[PDB]
């Protein structure tokens, strides 16, 4: 679990949005497994608008912050699940990385702000949903 909140925005995996969050929907997309609601109290994350490909995600599954070299923004492979068939998710930057399914949400920023969250994973590896492309969730 895990959340963005910028200005009146939530941002949130896709696949664990709740009722509230679907009753107050901004914008959605199933291929990037991205989700924004509105929320009434202001949002203090400040987003990275960079090309970083080193930052520091959070792990829940270990309670710990590790290091990373991460990819550009991509369509990669994700196998099916109880949330989607096996398909493309585009947006998706990776890394060498410990993550576990409970994982998902965890921030990654770099010394600029917040790049994504933690959303797929597998193998040694840890997969994030990036959100430095979304201009809007400023202004
Ligand atoms: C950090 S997630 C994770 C980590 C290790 C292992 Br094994 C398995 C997972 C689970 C995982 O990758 N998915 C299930 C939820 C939807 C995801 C998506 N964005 O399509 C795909
Ligand atoms: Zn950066």
């Amino acid at each position: 679990s895990g959340a963005i909140y910028v200005g009146n925005y939530r941002v949130v995996n896709r696949h664990l949005a709740t009722h509230n969050d679907w009753a107050n929907l901004v914008w959605e997309d199933s291929s990037r497994d991205l989700l924004v609601s509105s929320t009434t109290a202001q949002g203090c994350d400040t987003i990275a608008r960079c090309d970083c490909q080193t930052g520091v995600y959070y792990c829940s599954s270990r309670r710990k912050h590790y290091p990373v070299s991460f990819s550009k923004p991509s369509l990669i492979f994700v196998e099916a699940s109880e949330y989607y068939p096996a398909r493309y998710q585009s947006h998706l930057m990776l890394a060498v990385g410990h993550s576990e399914p409970g994982d998902c949400g965890g921030i990654l920023r770099c010394q600029h702000g917040v790049v994504g969250i933690v959303s797929t994973g597998g193998n040694g590896l840890v997969g994030f949903a990036d959100v430095r492309d979304l201009l809007w969730l400023d202004e």
